[PDB]
């Protein structure tokens, strides 16, 4: 019995923008190099998506969702199979509580519950390992377990002396920007993705809210029994995500980095909850202030990395 292991590598470093960074690609192309030799991953099954201005398949709102929306309906029930999915960009928050987002280079904004529904959509035994290396990334699979995280865990170091920039948008900059495309005033956020999107728009911005009620309940039911979500985040849903180093061609995610140094000094297969648990260990000695968390299930949680025997 074949199974699949797939991926979909998304960075966005929004170049000649107001937004700009400059370690995503490099996480991107980091990453692949990684998932290609260690964890056996082919070319034909990864799937990358960088807003570089000679890209092709650029890393839009919809281009990403149909990226993932190949990996599910592709993951067949019972054959374990090991999907991944690695984010560096802007994040943000939306709102008495805020929902956590990413931002595509369209900023066709991507919420906590479009990767509520993503996981939901796929069968027992598969995995969903998703690293997001982008700002208030805590919490993007909603409802999915925290495992390491201020609800989960118990002196202070000097900052880092690195240079850094922030992964996280202001809630008033991504409406602006939609504001320039729509040429309409209003601070419903959702007014503006629907006009320029679509049924392309986020989940949470096409349903009425009752009818979003009704379908997190079929979620919740369903997650009782089949949990296949594993989220890797930079950061806290309060903190922020770094963007390491200027625009000489050297720069890199600060937890994308600690993830490769923790795997360059432990060759072996390692548990989900070791590795966040080791990359917070690099971040916290090298004066970061972000904290990344997990967010999977008890039984996840104790597996091993995209399945590393």
């Amino acid at each position: 019995m074949v199974k699949k292991r797939l991926a979909v590598l998304v960075g966005c470093n929004y170049p000649n923008t107001r937004n700009e960074l400059h370690g995503c690609i490099n996480d991107v192309l980091a990453m692949k190099e990684t998932i290609l030799s260690r964890f056996g991953f082919k070319q034909d099954d990864i799937e990358v998506l960088t807003d570089e201005p000679e890209s092709k398949v650029k890393p839009t709102g919809a281009n990403i969702k149909a990226a993932l929306r190949r990996m599910v309906d592709k993951a067949q029930a019972g054959s374990g199979d090991i999907l991944f999915f690695h984010y560096s960009g802007h994040g943000t928050r939306i709102p008495f509580k805020q929902d956590e987002a990413i931002v595509p280079c369209d900023f066709n904004l991507i919420t906590d519950v479009d990767f509520r529904e993503l996981v939901n959509q796929l069968p027992k035994g598969t995995s969903f390992t998703m690293i997001s290396d982008s700002g208030h990334s805590g919490g993007l699979i909603d409802k999915e377990k925290e495992q390491i995280g201020p609800s989960s865990v118990s002196p202070a170091i000097e900052t880092t002396n690195k240079t850094i920039t922030s992964r996280a948008l202001p809630f008033k900059a991504v409406l602006d920007h939609l504001s320039s495309l729509t040429g309409i005033t209003t601070s419903d956020i959702g007014t503006h993705l629907l006009e320029l999107f679509g049924r392309d728009a986020g989940l949470k911005f096409r349903l009425p809210a009752m009818d979003l009620m009704d379908l997190l309940e079929t979620m919740t039911a369903r997650e009782k029994h089949v949990d296949s979500g594993i989220l890797m985040s930079g950061c806290q849903a309060d903190e922020t995500s770094a963007d390491v180093g200027v625009g000489n061609g050297k720069a890199y995610g600060a937890f994308s980095n600690a993830i490769q140094r923790v795997l360059n000094e432990n060759e072996g297969a390692m548990k989900n909850k070791q590795l966040v648990m080791m990359a917070r260990d690099v971040l916290e000695r090298l004066g970061f202030h972000q904290h990344p968390c997990l967010y999977c299930s008890d039984q996840n949680a104790d597996a091993t990395f995209l399945s590393q025997p």
